[PDB]
């Protein structure tokens, strides 16, 4: 309350296990979900979320659909106090730059005015304040930078206002190197806050994307957010079934660090989560 569990699924078993988990909950009815995750060039969130350190926030960008169709955009750091605490804030496309690079306040003044305005109470504009503060602090100290996205499908099933029991199936997932680290032909303009041939506008954005800077992840991830390892009894079905393998502290974040700078010689540390297994058998 509230617990995660992770879980790796098959693609010979993706059709199974959502037709199962849709007779007890419905499903929400694409579109790619793009996840832009934060670390600086010494790899120290992913140190950290990896050694279980320093409480170990991840932070990202995150928004549906493409770019071009001026979605909403989330900046989100995500901490683990038993129970994941998330920080999370809605960026206009626009104020990014200056938000993540230039420790510009602008934005969040300008939104808290508007708010004000229009009749927020003060306990909440002080409290998307603290927000505002946290992150861009939390992004300075650190020396963070965009670094890598994860891009993915997702399935979500969830009864309306019941909190027992949430589940997410995450397929199609892709990692993609977006970092600067580079001091000549970074992949990502040091003062752009992504790379932006992939959200170009246009038939193929992938087109010029090299092998080295991206890694496909083979398996569907299943997160059951519930109030098996740490009305609830087609769950236990489930999940003792050779339908889904659970893996413990599972993290995409860390996954996704490995898979693409691993081969670089970035990193002194990977994670052994124990992909060798068929996870069918």
């Amino acid at each position: 309350n509230f617990r995660s569990f992770k879980f790796w699924v098959h693609n010979d078993n993706l059709m199974e296990v959502k037709t199962r988990i849709l007779r007890h909950l419905p499903v929400l009815v694409d579109p790619l979900i793009n996840t832009l995750y934060f670390d600086n060039e010494h790899f120290e969130l992913y140190n950290d979320k990896l050694l279980k350190l320093n409480s170990a926030p991840t932070l990202r960008l995150r928004w549906t659909g493409q770019l071009s169709d001026k979605p909403d955009i989330f900046l989100e750091k995500k901490t683990l106090i038993s129970e994941f605490d998330l920080t999370k804030l809605q960026l206009k496309q626009k104020f990014i730059n200056g938000f993540i690079f230039e420790g510009d306040k602008k934005f969040k003044e300008q939104t808290l005015k508007k708010l004000k305005e229009s009749g927020t109470a003060g306990r909440d504009l002080e409290r998307l304040e603290e927000d505002f503060s946290e992150i861009q602090n939390f992004i300075i100290k650190n020396e963070l930078q965009p670094v890598f996205r994860t891009v993915y499908t997702r399935t979500a099933f969830q009864i309306p206002g019941d909190d027992k029991i949430r589940v997410t199936i995450d397929s199609n997932i892709v990692f993609i190197k977006e970092d600067s680290f580079d001091r000549e032909r970074p992949i990502r303009d040091p003062n752009t806050w992504h790379r932006t041939d992939i959200d170009a506008n246009v038939a193929n954005p992938l087109k010029f994307l090299r092998g080295g800077e991206y890694a496909k992840f083979p398996y569907s991830v299943m997160e059951i957010k519930v109030k098996s390892m740490i009305h609830g009894q087609w769950l236990n079905d489930l999940t003792n079934s050779h339908l889904v393998k659970e893996i413990p502290k599972f993290s995409i974040f860390v996954q996704g660090v490995a898979s693409l700078y691993g081969d670089d010689e970035k990193l002194d540390i990977l994670p052994f989560w124990l992909l060798e297994t068929d996870i069918r058998q």
